[PDB]
C-alpha cells in the first residue's frame, strides 16, 4: 500500500542522487539490484512501528521472524530461549551482493554476522578456502580477543545477513555469561585450522 | 482531526509490516487490540508538542494527566510535590497485555513500574503469588540494589503502567535523597515476606 | 507562508492533545498565548535551517538577530565579539508568562538566563525582592559554584528570555577564561546583599 | 525531480526565516548565492540515502565521488586505498564564500580541510600571506598537537571544503597510525618557514 509508494518514492529519491553525481550505468544498475534484494518492494519505517508496541510484543516478533535463523543454528537452537531473544532484538538486517568483501583481514572488527541465506568465502593470505553458509557466524573472533581481523570474508552470492555489533554482543554476554564459552569453543577450532593460535581464548 | 487521520494511517502501516513478515491472524488481532488500547484512535507525536512548550507548562501539564496516579498513591501523595513533579516528567507510559510477563526473575533491571490501572500477579519459583494494583508499584528492589530481579511480574489484566528507568530514578533520587529511605522501607518489607533478606538495604 | 501554515497545523495538533487529555479551558487558553508569544504566527524548523549553512553564516545571523541583547547588556557589549558569538550561538529562546517560577530555591542548577525583554522578581526566603529586567542576567552563581539555586526567580511580566546551560556555559569559559572572573564579580556583589557570602568565589 | 522541488521548498523557507528575522538585502541575497554555489538547485537527505545502503556501495560511491580529490593530492592518491576510504567516509562537504574566515589564529580546533576547489589564504599577524589551493589541505596542525590554531584561513574565492572532525580523524589514526608521520612531516615543514618550532612534533 502506502509501503509500496514508500520505496518508490524513496527510490527515485536514490535515482537522482546517482544523476547529481553521474554514477556509470553499471554502478546504477548494482544499486537497482541492492535496493530490490534488500527492500523487495516495500519500505517500513521500523524503528518506529516497533517502537510504538511494547516489550513482549516486539519480542515475540522478532522471535517469529527469525524462527528459521535460530532453528537451523544449533548455537540459538539449544540455548536458553531468553539469551536468544536478547540477541534477536539486536540482530540489524543487511544484504550483501557477490564480491564484496564483507570483513577485511587486516582492519578492526565492529561487528559479526550470522548467515540467514547465503555463502561467503573466508580468506587468508596463506591458507585455502573455507565456505560458510545458511546456519552459520562469522566475525566472532575479532569480537571475542578484541583484537584485529584474522581474516577476509567474501559474499559469494547473494546473501542475507543479520550483524550484530561489538557493545551489543558484549551487553549480551555480561548477561547470560556462559554463552561467550560456546562461542571460544568454536573459536579456538577454527583458529587451529588455519594454521593459528591464541592465548587469549 | 489529524491525529484521529494519524492514528489510521500508522495503523495501516503496521498492517502492512505484519502482511510483509506473514503474522498469523490470532498475533494481527492481539496487535490490533494493544494499538486500540494503547492509543485510543488518536496518534500524537508528543515528544514535540511538549517540546514546543516550556518546563512550566510541562510541569503543569503531567501533574494535571497523572492528578489519579499521585493522589492514590501514598509515597507521591504525601511526598514533596516537587519530587513529584520530577517523577512524574520523566514517566513514560505503557500499555501490558494479560499474560505478558513484564518482568522476568532471572534478568537484569533496567526500570520500575507504576500502575495506574490494572492487576498484577507477583511470582517467585518457591512461594505463593501476591497481587499487586491500582496505586500500588513495582520493580523498585532492583533499582536500589542494583541487583537483580528478585521475582517475575505478569500482567493479569490489560495494564496501564508508567514506567522509570534506573539512570532517571537515579537522577530523582540524587535530588531529594530522603525517598530513597521511603522506596527501601517497603522493599525491606516486601523482601521479608517472600522469605528474602538482603543487607544493602 | 508555509511558515504561517506550520504554525497553524502545528497548533491545531496542540488543540487536539488537550482535547484528548480534557485540560481545563483556563489552561488550554494560557497555552494558546504562551504558544502566540512564543512563535508569534510562524514556525520554523530552525535547527534544520541553520544546519544548511555554514558557520559563518550562522555566525553572522545569530550576531544580527541579537544586537540589542549584546548591546545593552555591558558584559557582551564591552567583551570580545568573539566570546559573545561563541555564547550567541549556544542561547535557546525561551517565553515565560506572568507567575511562572523559571528557578526554584532549593534545586540543582542546570542553565542561566539572558533577559531580552521582561520584569524578574528574585527571592529568598528572608529577604526582600529585587527585580531584574531587560540586559540583565541571572542564574549564574549555580552555574559557577555549581552549587545549589541562592534563590527563587518569578517572572512578573511575560518574559522573553536566552537560556544557557552549564555545558556551554563551561565550553565557552574554557575558552576564553578571563570572561568567568567577569561573571564571579557579579554574583560577589549579589551574594553580600542577600546577607550570603561564599569561599568557592 | 523531487529534489529540485526540495531544494525550492526549502529554500523559501529559508526565505520566510530572513523575511521573519527582518535580515537586510545584502545578507539576504548572500544567503542565496551559498544556497546556489552549496546545493546547486536539488537537495538530497543523503544520511537516509546512503543509510539504506551497505558499507561497500558507500564505500564505493565515496571513492567514486572524489576521485579527483585524491587523485590531485599525494598524502591519499600514494596512500593504502583502505586508509583513504576510511578517510573519505567521513568528510563533510563545506562551501565557503569570499572573505570568510575559516579558522581564527586564536581558538580551538575542531576540524581540519580538505581544499576540493578553491583559494585560501594563510594569515599569522607578523608573517607573510601564504595561498593554499585545490589539492591542498591545512587545519591538520591543531588536530596533531591538541594545541591552539597557528593561523587563520581565509577564504579568497568560493570555495569547495571536505571537513574531517578530531575525533574522526583520531579514529583513523589509530588504525592506519604510519599516517600520522605523513601529517606531521608537512606540519613541521609549515611550522618551520612561519618562525615556529614545536617539540610535541
Ligand atoms: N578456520 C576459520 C578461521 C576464521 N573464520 C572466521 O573469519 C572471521 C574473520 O574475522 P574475525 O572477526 O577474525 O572472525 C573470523 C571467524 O569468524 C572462519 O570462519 N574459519
Ligand atoms: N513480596 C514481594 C517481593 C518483590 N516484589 C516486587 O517484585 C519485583 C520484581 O523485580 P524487582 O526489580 O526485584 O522489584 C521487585 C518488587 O517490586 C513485590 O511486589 N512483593
Ligand atoms: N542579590 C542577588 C542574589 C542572587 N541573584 C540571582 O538569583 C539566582 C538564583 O539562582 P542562581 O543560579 O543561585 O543564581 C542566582 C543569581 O543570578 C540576584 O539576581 N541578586
Ligand atoms: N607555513 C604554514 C603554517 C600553518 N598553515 C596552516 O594553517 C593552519 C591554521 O590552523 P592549524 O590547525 O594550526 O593548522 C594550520 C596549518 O594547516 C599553513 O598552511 N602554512
Amino acid at each position: 500500500d502506502s509501503s509500496r509508494r514508500q520505496y518508490q518514492e524513496k527510490y527515485k529519491q536514490v535515482e537522482q542522487y546517482m544523476s547529481f553525481h553521474k554514477l556509470p550505468a553499471d554502478f546504477r544498475q548494482k544499486i537497482h539490484d541492492y535496493y530490490e534484494h534488500r527492500y523487495q518492494g516495500k519500505m517500513f519505517d521500523e524503528d518506529s512501528i516497533l517502537g510504538e508496541l511494547n516489550g513482549p510484543l516486539r519480542e515475540e516478533i522478532v522471535n517469529f521472524n527469525c524462527r528459521k535463523l535460530v532453528a537451523s543454528m544449533p548455537l540459538f537452537a539449544n540455548a536458553d530461549p531468553n539469551f536468544v531473544t536478547a540477541m534477536l532484538t539486536k540482530l540489524k538486517f543487511e544484504v550483501f551482493q557477490p564480491g564484496d568483501y564483507i570483513i577485511r583481514e587486516g582492519t578492526i572488527g565492529k561487528k559479526m554476522y550470522f548467515i540467514q541465506h547465503g555463502v561467503v568465502s573466508v580468506l587468508t593470505k596463506g591458507n585455502k578456502e573455507m565456505k560458510l553458509s545458511d546456519g552459520s557466524y562469522f566475525g566472532e573472533i575479532c569480537l571475542l580477543t578484541r583484537g584485529r581481523r584474522t581474516a577476509s570474508v567474501r559474499a559469494d552470492t547473494y546473501c542475507r545477513l543479520y550483524s550484530l555489533s561489538v557493545d551489543n554482543f558484549n551487553e549480551v554476554l555480561e548477561e547470560y555469561p556462559m554463552m561467550r564459552r560456546a562461542f571460544e569453543t568454536v573459536a579456538i577450532d577454527r583458529l587451529d585450522r588455519i594454521g593459528k593460535k591464541n592465548s587469549i581464548l
